[PDB]
C-alpha cells in the first residue's frame, strides 16, 4: 500500500460525464482538483483518465522512458480536422517523427531572424489601429490579438496576408475554427452522437472545415505562383526531404501541417497576449516596471531581433502569465508500461494521465504560498525552480515546436504596446475565461491613450 484514488461525484451510468456539462471545463476540473488534491479518476462510458495536478507527480509522468503523448478524447476529436499533423499524431505515427525533423530548422533561431521584419509588419498595424481611435473608443483585446497573431502566422509562415485589420469582424477561418473547437469540445459531453438531435452539428462541422481547407487551397495556389519566393514554413513542407525516412511530406499531410500551424500557431498566443494585458492592468506597478524596459530598449521607430532579445522584463511577465493561465490547459500521456506513480499508485499499460496544467502552476510546495497572484519576478532565478514545475509547452520531444516562435511574437508585440501606449481598465474588467479547449479571456476590453512616439518602416 499504496491508494486506493479519490474520485468526484459519480451520475449512475453515465459517471462522471455530468460534471462537465459546462462551458467552462477545464475550470470545474481546477476546482475538482483543489478539493481532491494531487491526482483523481473521471470516468466518462468506456474512457478512463486519471487527471494530476502536482510536479511530484507530474515530474515522473514526464519521463519520457515511462510515459509518451497520447491523444486525449479531446485531440481525437481535433483530428477530424488536425488530421495527422504533428499536434494529433502518435510520437511512434511515422508522419509525427518525419515531420517534425523537416519542419523543425523552420524554428531555428536563423530563421527567427528572417521572420523578424514580417512579425514587425504585423505588429505595426496593430499599434496604428490603436493610434487610430477616436477619444470615445475601446479596443477589443482578444479580437485584436487574434487579428495579430493569426496575420503574423499566416505572413512568417506562408507569405499570405489574411488582412486582419482590414476587417471589423472576425475572419471566417476563426469564425470556423472556433465553432470547431466548440463542437470538439461539446462532443466531450454527450455520448450520444448518433442522435439526429445532433444532425445540424456535424452538418456545420463539415461546413467549418471546408471554409477552413478552401484557405489552404488558396495559400498552396499562392505559392505555386508568386515567383520572388520566399523560404519560410511552407517552403520547408513542400521542399524538405526527411534523413531518417528519405522521404518529402505527401499532399494529404502538407494540408494537415497548414491547417495544424494556422491554428495552433496562433491560437495560444492570442490567449496570450490577452491574459499579459489583462494582468498588467490589474497590476500597474508591474505594467510601469514593464514600461520602462520597453522604452529604454526599443529606441528605435522598429524594434530590431537583437532588442526583443534584450526585453528581459518583458519575457518574464509573459511566463508569468503562461504560469496562472496556460492557453493551451492540459496534455494527455499514457503508461508504456505496468508502473507506479509517485510510490502510492499503480497504473496500467496505457492508462490515461491528463496533466492539468493550471494546477500545477499553483502547487504551493513549489511556488511559495502567493501562488494566486502575479509577480513576474518569480522568473529572476529559474535555476532554483524544479524540474517540471513550469509545463506550458508541453513536454520532452513532444513540446511545443512553435515556442520561440510564440514568445518572440508576443515579446515584440508586448513591448511595443507598452513603448507607444498608456492603458486604463475604464469598465474594470472582471475576469470571464472563455474556453474552446484553449483559454482566453472573453469580453475583456481597455482603453489606450497615445503616448505619440512616431513609428513606420522596415
Ligand atoms: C502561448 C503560445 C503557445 C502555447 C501555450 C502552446 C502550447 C503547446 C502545448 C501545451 C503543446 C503540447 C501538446 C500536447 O502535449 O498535447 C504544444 C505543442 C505544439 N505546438 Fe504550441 N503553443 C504555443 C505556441 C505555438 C505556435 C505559435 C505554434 C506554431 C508555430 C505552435 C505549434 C505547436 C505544434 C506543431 C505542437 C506539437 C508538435 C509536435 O508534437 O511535434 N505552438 N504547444
Ligand atoms: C490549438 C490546438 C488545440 C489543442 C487543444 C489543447 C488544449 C488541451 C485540451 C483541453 C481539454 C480539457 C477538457 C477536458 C476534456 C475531458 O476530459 O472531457
Amino acid at each position: 500500500t499504496i491508494k486506493e484514488m479519490p474520485q468526484p461525484k459519480t451520475f449512475g451510468e453515465l459517471k462522471n460525464l455530468p460534471l462537465l456539462n459546462t462551458d467552462k471545463p477545464v475550470q470545474a476540473l481546477m476546482k475538482i482538483a483543489d478539493e481532491l488534491g494531487e491526482i483523481f479518476k473521471f470516468e466518462a462510458p468506456g474512457r478512463v483518465t486519471r487527471y494530476l495536478s502536482s510536479q511530484r507527480l507530474i515530474k515522473e509522468a514526464c519521463d519520457e522512458s515511462r510515459f509518451d503523448k497520447n491523444l486525449s478524447q479531446a485531440l481525437k476529436f481535433v483530428r477530424d480536422f488536425f488530421g495527422d499533423g504533428l499536434f494529433t499524431s502518435w510520437t511512434h505515427e511515422k508522419n509525427w517523427k518525419k515531420a517534425h525533423n523537416i519542419l523543425l530548422p523552420s524554428f531555428s533561431q536563423q530563421a527567427m531572424k528572417g521572420y523578424h521584419a514580417m512579425m514587425v509588419d504585423i505588429a505595426v498595424q496593430l499599434v496604428q489601429k490603436w493610434e487610430r481611435l477616436n477619444a470615445d473608443e475601446h479596443i477589443e483585446v482578444p479580437e485584436d490579438m487574434t487579428r495579430l497573431t493569426l496575420d503574423t502566422i499566416g505572413l512568417c509562415g506562408f507569405n499570405y496576408r489574411f488582412n486582419s485589420f482590414y476587417r471589423d469582424q472576425p475572419h471566417p477561418f476563426i469564425t470556423s475554427m472556433v465553432r470547431a473547437l466548440d463542437e470538439a469540445m461539446n462532443k466531450l459531453q454527450r455520448a450520444n452522437p448518433d442522435d439526429p438531435a445532433y444532425d445540424e452539428n456535424k452538418r456545420q462541422f463539415q461546413e467549418d472545415i471546408k471554409v477552413m481547407n478552401d484557405l489552404v487551397d488558396k495559400i498552396i495556389a499562392d505559392r505555386k505562383a508568386s515567383g520572388e519566393q520566399s523560404d519560410d514554413l511552407l517552403t520547408h513542407m513542400l521542399n524538405g526531404k526527411d534523413p531518417e525516412t528519405g522521404e518529402p511530406l505527401d499532399d494529404e499531410n502538407i494540408r494537415y501541417q497548414i491547417i495544424t500551424f494556422l491554428i495552433a500557431g496562433h491560437e495560444t498566443t492570442s490567449g496570450l497576449l490577452s491574459f499579459a494585458l489583462y494582468f498588467l492592468v490589474k497590476n500597474p506597478h508591474v505594467l510601469q516596471k514593464a514600461a520602462e524596459e520597453a522604452a529604454r530598449v526599443l529606441v528605435d521607430p522598429v524594434p530590431s531581433y537583437k532588442q526583443v532579445k534584450q526585453l528581459k522584463y518583458v519575457g518574464m511577465v509573459l511566463n508569468e502569465a503562461l504560469r496562472l493561465w496556460p492557453t493551451a490547459p492540459a496534455f494527455s500521456l499514457y503508461a508504456k508500461e505496468d508502473t507506479v506513480l509517485g510510490g502510492e499508485y499503480p497504473l496500467e499499460k496505457g492508462d490515461e494521465l491528463m496533466v492539468l496544467i493550471p494546477q500545477l502552476h499553483r502547487d504551493k510546495t513549489i511556488w511559495g504560498d502567493d501562488v494566486e497572484e502575479f509577480r513576474p519576478e518569480r522568473f529572476e532565478n529559474p535555476s532554483a525552480i524544479p524540474q517540471h514545475a513550469f509545463k506550458p509547452f508541453g513536454n520532452g520531444q513532444r513540446a511545443c515546436i512553435g515556442q520561440q516562435f510564440a514568445l518572440h511574437e508576443a515579446t515584440l508585440v508586448l513591448g511595443m504596446m507598452l513603448k507607444h501606449f498608456d492603458f486604463e481598465d475604464h469598465t474594470n474588467y472582471e475576469l470571464d475565461i472563455k474556453e474552446t479547449l484553449t483559454l482566453k479571456p472573453e469580453g475583456f476590453v481597455v482603453k489606450a491613450k497615445s503616448k505619440k512616439i512616431p513609428l513606420g518602416g522596415i
